[PDB]
C-alpha cells in the first residue's frame, strides 16, 4: 500500500464534515489542489470489513456526475483514513440562499431538479446517502450560476454514525423514518430531499421541536401540514411533488427518477413571485443552528484544550534535565510530536507548527500559545456566530432564543437555567461575554 503523505502536503483546514475534518492538500508534483477527508479510526468505528470498502471504493472513483463530488484516490494507515477528491470553493447551498435578496420557486426546481438528477445516478449504481442534509449540498464555485454537488454518498453505509451531538447537529429533521426503525432502501434519500424542498419554500422543516427526541417523535410518526402563510403564495403543484415525496411508506413514496418527470420540475425549469418569508425563516433558520454548533464546538475545544495543556506540561517536565523551566527549539519539537503521536500531517508540518509559536513566543508559555492557536478558530467562529444570530444588533440574546439555541443543542433546560444564575440581575437577556460564560460553566469551567 501507497503512504498518503509522500503524494499530497497539507495546505490549510477547509472544515469539519461528517466522520472527520477535511484539508486542503496539494500533490508534490503535479501541483493539484484536492479536498481530503482524514477519518480517525479510533473515533469512527466500521460498519463493514475491509474487501466491503475498498470494493465500493473502486466504484465510487469510477464513477462520474455534475451534481456528484467526484473521488480520486484512498489511502489507509494504522489510525487513519483518507479519502482525496474535489475541491468546491461555493460553500453551502443555504449560506449563498441566505445572502441573496430575492429566490422563487424557479430557484427551488432548479436546486432540486440538481440534487434528484444526482441521487438518480447514484441510486442507478446501488450507492444510498442515508444521511442526506443542506450541509452536504456544496455548490462548486463562489459564481451564482454554479452547480450543487452533493458530498459524502455510500459513507454511512461504511462508517457508524456518531453519538455526540456536536456531530448530531441538523440531522433528525432530515432522517426519514425507516431509518430509524432499521429496515430501509434507496427511498429513504428522497424522504431527506423532500424535507429540503420543505424548508426551501417555507423555511421552517415540517418536523420540528425544542430537542432532538422531540424532532424525531414528529419524524417518527410522520404527521405534517402546509398549515402557514407562507405556503399560500406557493403553488398546488409544488405541495402534490412534497405529498409524493414525504410518503410514510417507501414502496408507496415516489423514486429519484418520477421525481424530475412531475409537473412541478417540469414546468418551472423548462408567474414566479418571490418567497420573502422563507428567506427570513431560512436566515433565522441556519442562524440558529450554526450558533448552536459553534457552542457545542467551543465547549468541545475547551475540554480538548485543557486535557492537552495538562498533557503537553507533563510531557516537557520530563524533557526538562536540570529543572530551569526552559527547553531548546528542536527539544520543543520532539515533545510536541509526542502529544500528537499519544493523540492519534507530517514531520515537517509539526516542525513548521512549532516554529509557528516560536516567532510570537519557557516552555509554560510556549503551551499558551500553542494551545490558544488551536482554539484560535472555534473562540472566533463562536463570536462570529451570536453576532449572525443577533441579526437587529441589539449584542443581547433573549431567553426564548437561549431556550431555542440550548435546545437544538440538547442542553437540558434546568441545566442552562442554574448556570445562567450563577448573572443574578435576572434581565431575561444576555450578551456575548455572559453567553461564552455559560457555556465554559457547562463544560467544567
Ligand atoms: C466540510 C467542508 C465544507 C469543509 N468540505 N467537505 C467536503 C467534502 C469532502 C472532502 N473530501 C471528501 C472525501 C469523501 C467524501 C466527502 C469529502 C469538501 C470539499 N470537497 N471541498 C471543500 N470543502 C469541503
Amino acid at each position: 500500500t501507497a503512504i498518503f503523505s509522500d503524494r499530497y502536503k497539507g495546505q490549510r483546514v477547509l472544515g469539519k464534515g461528517s466522520f472527520g475534518e477535511v484539508i486542503l492538500c496539494k500533490d508534490k508534483i503535479t501541483g493539484q489542489e484536492c479536498a481530503v477527508k482524514v477519518i480517525s479510526k479510533r473515533q469512527v468505528k466500521q460498519k463493514t470489513d475491509k474487501e466491503s470498502l475498498l470494493r465500493e471504493v473502486q466504484l465510487l472513483k469510477q464513477l462520474d456526475h455534475p451534481n456528484i463530488m467526484k473521488l480520486y484516490e484512498f489511502f489507509e494507515d494504522k489510525g487513519y483514513f483518507y479519502l482525496v477528491g474535489e475541491v468546491y470553493t461555493g460553500g453551502e447551498l443555504f449560506d449563498e440562499i441566505i445572502s441573496r435578496k430575492r429566490f422563487s420557486e424557479v430557484d427551488a426546481a432548479r436546486i432540486i431538479r440538481q440534487v434528484l438528477s444526482g441521487i438518480t445516478y447514484m441510486h442507478k449504481n446501488k450507492i444510498v446517502h442515508r444521511d442526506l442534509k443542506p450541509e452536504n449540498l456544496l455548490l462548486e464555485s463562489k459564481s451564482k450560476d454554479a452547480n450543487i454537488r452533493i458530498i459524502d454518498f455510500g459513507l454511512s453505509t461504511h462508517f457508524e454514525a456518531s453519538k455526540k451531538m456536536k456531530d448530531k447537529i441538523g440531522t433528525a429533521y432530515y432522517i426519514a423514518p425507516e431509518v430509524l426503525h432499521g429496515t430501509y432502501d434507496e427511498k429513504c434519500d428522497v424522504w431527506s430531499t423532500g424535507v429540503i424542498l420543505y424548508i426551501l419554500l417555507s423555511g421552517c422543516p415540517p418536523f420540528n421541536g425544542a430537542n432532538e427526541y422531540d424532532i424525531l417523535k414528529k419524524v417518527e410518526k410522520g404527521k405534517y401540514t402546509f398549515e402557514l402563510p407562507q405556503w399560500k403564495k406557493v403553488s398546488e403543484s409544488a405541495k402534490d411533488l412534497i405529498r409524493k415525496m414525504l410518503t410514510y411508506v417507501p414502496s408507496m413514496r415516489i423514486s429519484a427518477r418520477d421525481a424530475l418527470d412531475h409537473e412541478w420540475i417540469q414546468t418551472y425549469t423548462k408567474d414566479v413571485p418571490s418567497l420573502d418569508n422563507a428567506i427570513l425563516n431560512i436566515r433565522q433558520f441556519q442562524g440558529t443552528q450554526k450558533l448552536a454548533q459553534a457552542a457545542l464546538l467551543y465547549m468541545g475545544s475547551k475540554l480538548t484544550s485543557q486535557d492537552e495543556t495538562k498533557e503537553l506540561t507533563a510531557i516537557f517536565h520530563k524533557m526538562d534535565k536540570n529543572g530551569d523551566g526552559q527547553l531548546d527549539r528542536a527539544e520543543l519539537i520532539e515533545g510536541y510530536k509526542e502529544l500528537m503521536r499519544m493523540k492519534g500531517l507530517d514531520a515537517s508540518a509539526v516542525e513548521h507548527e512549532v516554529d509557528q509559536v516560536l516567532d510570537a513566543v519557557e516552555y509554560s508559555e510556549f503551551v499558551t500559545v500553542a494551545m490558544d492557536r488551536k482554539t484560535l478558530l472555534s473562540r472566533e467562529r463562536l463570536e462570529r456566530a451570536f453576532r449572525m444570530f443577533d441579526s437587529d444588533n441589539s449584542g443581547k440574546i433573549s431567553s426564548t432564543e437561549l431556550a431555542t439555541i440550548f435546545g437544538v443543542s440538547d442542553v437540558d433546560s434546568e441545566t442552562w437555567k442554574s448556570v445562567l444564575s450563577e448573572d443574578k440581575n435576572n434581565d431575561g437577556e444576555v450578551d456575548f461575554d455572559e453567553f461564552q460564560q455559560m457555556l465554559l460553566k457547562l463544560c467544567g469551567n
